[PDB]
RNA sequence: GGCAGAUUACAAUUCUAUUUGCC
């Protein structure tokens, strides 16, 4: 959260998005606060969904990135504890837990 | 860093890489 200046971060965390849900989905529920930022080798949207190992079922949770930090900023302050896919969903600042294995 | 094109491989439990052209 605001544990850090951001100045450099412009991914938020997501939780509570749903076990059906789609990275399409997510970007178009996210890019109306601002642009949700492209990967160039890929084409498709900044969007990192996760699932479980243990059960194979989606935990609900995903990563967004944004074209620019104020754009996440504003993402939280806006989306932080409203509903999305008719579930309530939760947004914050993240970060790169994927530096622990990378 | 961004824009266009090309290539290969792998992973997570909170932001991929390589490569050609241009600034």
């Amino acid at each position: 959260g605001s544990h850090m200046d951001n100045s450099d971060n412009n991914t938020i965390f997501v939780q509570g998005l749903g076990e059906n849900v789609t990275i399409e989905s997510v970007a178009d529920y996210f890019k109306q606060i601002g642009i949700i930022k492209t990967n160039k080798k890929t084409g498709q949207p900044m969007i990192n969904l996760y699932t479980d190992r243990e059960t194979g079922k989606l935990k609900g949770e995903a990563t967004v990135s944004f074209d620019d930090p104020p754009s996440a900023k504003a993402a939280i302050d806006w989306f932080d504890g409203k509903e999305f896919s008719g579930n309530p969903i939760k947004v914050s600042f993240a970060t790169r837990r994927a530096d622990f294995n990378r």
